[PDB]
């Protein structure tokens, strides 16, 4: 259940303008009235909510159970009449997908973003959690370039009695073949999705992005795994290859990937990502 659900959010927080649509409700900027820090508030009407309720519950449960610099920080969930307010860390730098809009990333930027995603995955997987929707749109940055995982509605939790999941969830272009087949799978599914995300960060789009998502549901289990094509460093191509093995047990762990030559050679301080954030702000303004 939601044992630490709170009430009266406006005693503590001020709701400001809408930011965008979240996975299951609108996201607003807000203010923590005790610190004057900006927060994000995801609001969903439980009146209108129906099918999404299980995933709303899962998002809250996962947020509440994580305490990592690499996972969106959680303030709490508040009941306000028929609405639920989920109050979180404000991440104002844009998603990694947003930051791709003005043009290509360089390999330092790719390696830095991937390193931080990997730290997030290493944390989640150590907590027996599987994100299951890893993609650039669910990687959010702060204004100062910190990188955090977001969007936990379809996260899975392994336990002592259920050591694998089998639910068909995720976003088709990024889904591991064993998830599509609804085989028993685990955190190695996230490692496949990470490989697709690496291609996305390097090329701007995942493999098969031209095709109808339903078609990729047969293409992915049948086809050879994607490779990174183009003039990229050998370590980046090999990083992608390591992730995108059809056999999950042959994929490295997140911890192992943090030692990969591509990451060690190319990842730098996250603060340098502010360059990318400024590029996006300029681009959105010139638009
Ligand atoms: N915390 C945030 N800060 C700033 N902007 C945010 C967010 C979120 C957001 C929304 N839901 C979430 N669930 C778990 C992490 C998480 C993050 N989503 N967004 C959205 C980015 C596109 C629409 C608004």
């Amino acid at each position: 259940g939601m044992q630490n659900l709170k009430a009266d959010p406006e005693e503590l927080f001020t709701k400001l303008e809408k930011i965008g649509k979240g996975s299951f409700g609108e996201v607003f900027k807000g203010i923590d009235n005790r610190t004057q820090k900006v927060v994000a508030i995801k609001i969903i009407d439980l009146e209108e909510a129906e099918d999404e309720i299980e995933d709303i519950q899962q998002e809250i449960t996962v947020l509440s159970q994580c305490d990592s610099p690499y996972v969106t920080k959680y303030y709490g969930s508040y009941l306000k009449d028929t609405k639920l307010w989920i109050i979180m860390e404000y991440l104002g730098g844009g998603s990694a997908l947003d930051l791709l809009e003005p043009g290509p990333l360089d390999e330092t930027q790719i390696a830095t973003i991937l390193r931080e995603i990997l730290k997030g995955l290493d944390y989640l997987h150590s907590e027996k959690k599987i994100h299951r929707d890893i993609k650039a749109a669910n990687v959010l940055l702060s204004e100062h370039g910190e990188v955090k995982l977001a969007d936990f509605g379809v996260a899975g939790q392994l336990t002592d009695t259920q050591i694998k999941r089998n639910t068909f969830v995720g976003t088709p272009f990024w889904m591991a073949p064993e998830v599509i087949k609804q085989s028993a799978y685990d955190s190695k599914a996230d490692i496949w999705s990470l490989g697709i995300t690496a291609i996305e960060l390097a090329r701007g789009e995942p493999p098969h992005s031209e095709l109808h998502p339903m078609k990729v549901l047969f293409l992915i289990p049948k086809n050879n795994p994607p490779t990174l094509e183009g003039n990229y460093s050998k370590p980046l191509k090999e990083f992608v290859e390591a992730c995108l093995n059809k056999e999950p047990s042959f994929r490295p762990t997140a911890k192992e990937l943090l030692k990969h030559k591509f990451i060690l050679r190319n990842a730098k301080k996250t603060s340098y990502l502010t360059e990318l954030i400024d590029r996006y702000k300029r681009w959105k303004a010139e638009q």
